[PDB]
């Protein structure tokens, strides 16, 4: 089914991966270099093999195309994937008055009675981004995340590029252009930020009317990255090629380190004893084709029935 | 053998690649999204079913080593990649007079009596970047190529990054670093360059004391590049595995666009009639240690028994 090689890439790496240590306690296993294909023509690859919320897949999809670095957008669509990377700045700075909350994360998953505090002070700086406009431009403001890596890139003479807006340009105007590269990894911010970022880099590719991307991603956990990612991405092939009036075509998924937590192989392994459903179908809204000013409402989902969610530990 | 990988490339395009138009009045047939590996511990992915010329693929890998950027160290082990990118740039310019030269590369292959006054003059504008200084400095110096953009990517505050020599040095140090990544793509200066890198990024990775990298091409010519572009970067794993004194483990390489150009269909079928033979094998100076001071005579290649070399036309 079009899940198939997400389930051979779990295998593989099962019965393959090789242990490697890395910034955690436990380890992983892992493989390098790996690549899958979607033909999206058969469907949309939502997993069905386990409940991935499209909602949060999609609120953070929009977030990226309006070129928008501040949580306060994603708040607003219950959104919380990007919480813990605003809410750390806000807790290493002067303003903040409370219990120290140094190394949260870790700390989340010990003590049932300070995981508590942290969900309190969290609750509260949420609260403070979402209604107090000088808060949020203040803490809400992530800064470098892929909405400007994308949309506005810093040049060196202090300037603004769109990457993905030409790119988007260039299809329209040189389908066959062997160049429609959007990147996300600037060597100069790379060796001070707290997470440089995983998708590295991709390319669109036009033949025959359809569009195909490829996407090339540095490090994916396999079990709680890697279903999202591939959603991610597959939508926004969909969006580019509705913009530009394209059939859509392929989504490749191209993996430096691909990784599986050693917390998490049972979880892996009740995956694997289902059997995949068919795909859900993809509906983007035809009134509209400016993808820069899509809301919400304008992506359905159809036909999604996925086996129950696998709930999992997370790795810290 | 070693290169079936590359032989089952140029057959998978053969019956399976679509016509696309590019850059030239002739196609090419074309796949999107291609990954192959060539365990490096078997041997070294020379081609044996074709004569490729080593000494032209390691004077450039030289070159980019040391971060140079002028044409000159590259005619004083004659080797001509080059040169065409620098003379187009005598070319349009004042100080030069004589016969137009415009579209010197179609003009090249119809007229047998062009192609020879574009062959004096390339001769002596080979000279002059040998020979007169501040020439060189003029002209000789292509600015943006792979070397600059390895140990000395221009940041925004004016200075300059070696993400090479820190890549080098993380590897030292976080063997298990995820985020071993040199990339080529600079944003800023993709859409006014003649030549936007074909080499996008790679990425190293270390495991059980073993180097691989793996190499993400936006566009790869099968016949022509591909051969050249495989033993590249396969000197450099070695290259880097023997400054970190690690063992050698698998260049990965990851392809965009894989084409063949249609004037190389003929040639192409006559390569895959031939039966590989056995690998070269590499051998890199054991008493010098710094790869970054390394010479011509510090990397042999022992046991290269290809078949004859296969004359093609190029594409214009
Ligand atoms: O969409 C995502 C986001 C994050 N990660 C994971 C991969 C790693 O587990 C971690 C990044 O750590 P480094 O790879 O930078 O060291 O985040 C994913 O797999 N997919
Ligand atoms: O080492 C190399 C250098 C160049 N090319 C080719 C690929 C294309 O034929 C051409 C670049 O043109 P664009 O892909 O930028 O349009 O150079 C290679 O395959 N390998």
């Amino acid at each position: 089914m079009l899940e198939q090689p997400y389930l051979d890439l779990a295998k593989k790496v099962l019965d393959e991966g090789h242990f490697k240590p890395d910034r955690t306690h436990t380890g992983t296993y892992s493989i390098f270099g790996h690549q899958m294909r979607f033909d999206l023509s058969k469907g949309f690859p939502l997993l069905t093999t386990k409940k991935v919320p499209f909602g949060l897949i999609k609120s953070e999809l929009l977030w990226f195309l309006h070129g928008d670095t501040n949580i306060r957008f994603l708040l607003q669509h219950r959104n919380h994937i990007w919480d813990e990377w605003a809410f750390e700045k806000w807790v290493k700075s002067d303003e903040y008055h409370g219990p120290d909350m140094t190394d949260f994360g870790h700390r989340s998953q010990k003590d049932p009675e300070f995981a508590a505090v942290y969900h309190e002070e969290m609750a509260k700086f949420d609260d403070r981004v979402l209604h107090d406009d000088a808060f949020a431009a203040k803490y809400g403001d992530l800064g470098l995340v892929y909405g400007s890596q994308w949309r506005a890139w810093h040049t060196s003479k202090g300037d603004t590029i769109d990457q993905l807006g030409d790119v988007i340009e260039q299809i329209k105007t040189h389908p066959y252009s062997r160049r429609l590269i959007v990147s996300a990894w600037n060597p100069e911010d790379v060796p001070t930020m707290a997470l440089p970022p995983c998708h590295t880099l991709y390319q669109f590719y036009v033949n025959d009317g359809k569009l195909s991307l490829q996407l090339y991603q540095r490090s994916a956990d396999i079990f709680l990255g890697v279903p999202f990612n591939i959603a991610s991405y597959a939508l926004l092939t969909h969006l580019v090629a509705h913009e530009c009036g394209l059939e859509v075509g392929e989504f490749i998924h191209t993996f430096g380190d691909a990784h599986l937590a050693v917390n998490h192989l049972d979880q892996i392994k009740e995956q694997l004893s289902r059997t995949p459903r068919p795909a859900p179908t993809l509906q983007l809204n035809p009134d509209k084709h400016d993808i820069f000013d899509f809301d919400m409402k304008d992506i359905k989902l159809l036909n999604y029935d996925p086996y129950p969610a696998i709930k999992a530990p997370v790795a810290v």
